[PDB]
């Protein structure tokens, strides 16, 4: 009778906000799958120097490629929302809600969205960069380990949002929860 | 709408995926004993590529049809792709079996470590300079954080859906 006024608005919490936590987390979830196929393949194109003995060849270019095509195909594949777009002060609420860390406010058609922060993937790309190119590159051991330090850095931040995004996302499970227990308590 | 059947479906996916991961644990378990002092010469490591290879081809082969959704049978290709997305589309994948299809257990990430174990060459004892051995351990630790936080997002799932239900069919 006037629980479906309850259900309606518990329903409606679920459509707002929790869901938009699945949704982000999945997308997270999704890109991070594919950088640890990269970081995978890392090992494979890597190999002893020469002239002899302490030196690392590392096929820059291959990494290039694949750190490339990672950033391509998560482009306009955002955190929020899930199909078509809302306003620049929507998107900068749930920006904060989820983290300046893990997403980036971006333009797409009239609106606006939470794209994935990529710019752990534009640091790594720089750095490659710098080598000075083109994939079968020698580094001597402290060229490398200096190289090594700034690129792991990269990769334990992904790693680092990825886990912070579903404990986020656990506390959401929790808040909701609680919530529709003091709302199915007006009964 | 949640239903008494929404729920047998995500307590099913929740017991296959916890214990693949569990019998993914048992596999870490015993990797340290796989890693020694190498060379012998100067700074490395040797690996038991074998040892740990077999150990992911057969946790591979047991879950192989032990599919999240459905438990028992076999649905369209539309009807499975429904609730891959609904699962949080990165734990599962869907497959044909039989007539129809399934989502099985995405097991993508231990094939990526497989993957890796093959670019370390050598079907025996491989020998990891510092650089090599942090390369592969990175990207083998990072699939496992992928099944690790799928786990974890799963259970927060299923959380939600119990609690609901108990709450909406209590009033």
């Amino acid at each position: 009778e006037l629980w479906a006024k309850i259900a309606n608005s518990i329903n409606d919490i679920n459509e707002q906000y929790l869901k938009v936590y699945e949704h982000a987390v999945s997308s997270y979830t999704q890109m991070y799958q594919d950088f640890s196929a990269v970081l995978s393949s890392l090992a494979g194109w890597i190999s002893p120097g020469g002239n002899d003995g302490n030196s690392v060849k590392l096929q820059v270019n291959s990494l290039k490629k694949a750190l490339e095509e990672l950033k391509e195909k998560y482009k306009d594949k955002p955190l929020y929302p899930a199909n078509n777009t809302v306003s620049q002060e929507q998107a900068n609420k749930w920006l904060t809600e989820l983290g300046g860390t893990i997403g980036k406010v971006s333009q797409k058609n009239g609106g606006y969205v939470v794209s994935i922060n990529m710019t752990p993937i534009d640091n790594m790309l720089k750095s490659l960069d710098n080598l000075g190119g083109n994939g079968e590159v020698v580094l001597d051991n402290a060229k490398y380990q200096a190289w090594n330090a700034g690129f792991s850095a990269e990769d334990e931040t992904m790693k680092n949002n990825l886990q912070t995004l579903v404990q986020k996302y656990s506390n959401a499970n929790s808040i909701f929860d609680n919530l529709v227990k003091v709302l199915s308590s007006t009964i």
